């Protein structure tokens, strides 16, 4: 405004000391929070660093179960399998002793056959032994 | 030299110079501040995992542990099978040659009886024609 000199000289001299110190503190502030990003950038980073440590650490085991898992799963399969041979390898032991069973048992047949033949030929022959005497007599 | 009109204007520059010399650092300030606090939100977001992936292990540790055991268990219980196949096996082989050869003892005995048998031939025979001539008399 087109007013008098020296007296706003007064408020400018006043507001040049005011800007000036109200700089002077916002670099001082601008000033921390500086080196406190700084900071954290490396905290952050120290972190962020040691979550790849903690994904492979994971990964690294999930695969390790996942391992467990097949492993597991073809000894299963492969025991299913001896199960498997095995039943079989039943069924016909089963048609055998059966069989040697039925053999045996007809064999006991024919031999009580050739047990009673033997009867009656071991019969005859002495009632043929005392038809000598029966002879041998007068 | 200390005249009103001159400072009066000297330091309505000085002024200037500084207000906006202030509007600035004001600015920096601002992005400074900026920076950092949303760097502290980055900080929080990687730890409200640190602790939860943290977790994610343990339990993956828990569960795996388990497996492993349970594993180990049907690794045993296979050795089991061919373990007994492997042992039963041993009787086949035995109560075969213990048959087989015992086979071996009745074809001797066979051609035992067999050979005997040719005599009992022969000498009825023998004896036939020997009895026969007696038959003339």
């Amino acid at each position: 405004a087109a007013n008098n000199p020296a007296i706003q000289n007064i408020r400018l001299r006043h507001e040049n000391k005011d800007l000036k110190a109200r700089l002077e503190n916002a670099m001082e502030v601008a000033g921390r929070d500086f080196k406190r990003a700084e900071e954290l950038e490396k905290a952050k980073q120290a972190l962020e660093d040691q979550r790849k440590d903690l994904e492979t650490k994971l990964k690294e085991l999930q695969q390790d179960y996942d391992l467990a898992k097949e492993s597991t799963s073809w000894d299963r399969q492969r025991l299913e399998k001896e199960l498997e041979e095995k039943k079989e390898a039943l069924e016909l032991a089963i048609d055998q002793a059966s069989r040697d069973y039925h053999r045996a048992t007809a064999l006991e047949k024919e031999l009580e056959e050739k047990k009673k033949a033997l009867e009656l030929a071991i019969d005859q022959a002495s009632q043929d032994y005392n038809r000598a005497n029966v002879l041998e007599k007068e």
